C-alpha cells in the first residue's frame, strides 16, 4: 500500500534551495521540490516535472540519492519517496502562491522549520552519501520510530 513521490534538493558546493510550503499538508515548512509520480511517467521524469512546476527550474543531469518511506499513524497509504539531487540547474527559482524558493548556506539549514525526518538524513545528503530510511510519524511532528542506513545502490 505504497504510492510514489519524488522529492529534489538543488544542491551546489555552497548552498542548498529549499521551498517554503505556503498550502496543504506540510504547510509552513520548508521541503525540497516533488510531489506524486504520475500514470506512464518514469520516477526520474516526475521527479524533472515537479522540480520545474514547483521551483521554475529546469534540471537536466539528476542523481538518485535516497528512497524513504514515510507511514503516518492512521492513514493506510505509505509514501515511497525516491530523493534526487543536481548541482546542474538553469533558471532562476520562481515564487508562485503554492511556494516560496530561497536559497541557504550549508550551515543555516533551517531544521527547526523543517519536517523532523531531515534531521536524521540531510547530514547524509551533505556528505554525498546514499541512504535508504524509514519513517513513522503521529501526525506532523512527532517521529514514534526510524530506520536509516548507508546504501551504495538506491
Ligand atoms: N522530509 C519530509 N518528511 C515528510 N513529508 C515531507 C518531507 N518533505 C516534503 O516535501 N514532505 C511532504 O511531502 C508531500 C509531497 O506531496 P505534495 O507536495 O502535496 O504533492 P502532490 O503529490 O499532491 O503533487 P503536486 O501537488 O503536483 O506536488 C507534502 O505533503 C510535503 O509536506
Amino acid at each position: 500500500a505504497s504510492r510514489l513521490y519524488t522529492l529534489v534538493l538543488v544542491l551546489q558546493p555552497q548552498r542548498v534551495l529549499l521551498g517554503m510550503k505556503k498550502r496543504g499538508f506540510g504547510a509552513g515548512r520548508w521541503n525540497g521540490f516533488g510531489g506524486k509520480v504520475q500514470e506512464g511517467e518514469t520516477i526520474e521524469d516526475g521527479a524533472r516535472r515537479e522540480l520545474q512546476e514547483e521551483s521554475g527550474l529546469t534540471v537536466d543531469a539528476l542523481h538518485k540519492v535516497g528512497q524513504i518511506v514515510f507511514e503516518f499513524v492512521g492513514e493506510p497509504e505509505l509514501m515511497d519517496v525516491h530523493v534526487f539531487c543536481t548541482d546542474s540547474i538553469q533558471g532562476t527559482p520562481v515564487e508562485s502562491d503554492e511556494m516560496r524558493p530561497c536559497w541557504f548556506q550549508l550551515d543555516q539549514i533551517p531544521f527547526k522549520d523543517m519536517w523532523p525526518d531531515d534531521s536524521y538524513w540531510f547530514p547524509l545528503l551533505l556528505q554525498k552519501k546514499k541512504f535508504h530510511g524509514y519513517f513513522k510519524f503521529q501526525g506532523q511532528d512527532t517521529i514514534l520510530d526510524y530506520t536509516l542506513r548507508e546504501v551504495d545502490t538506491v
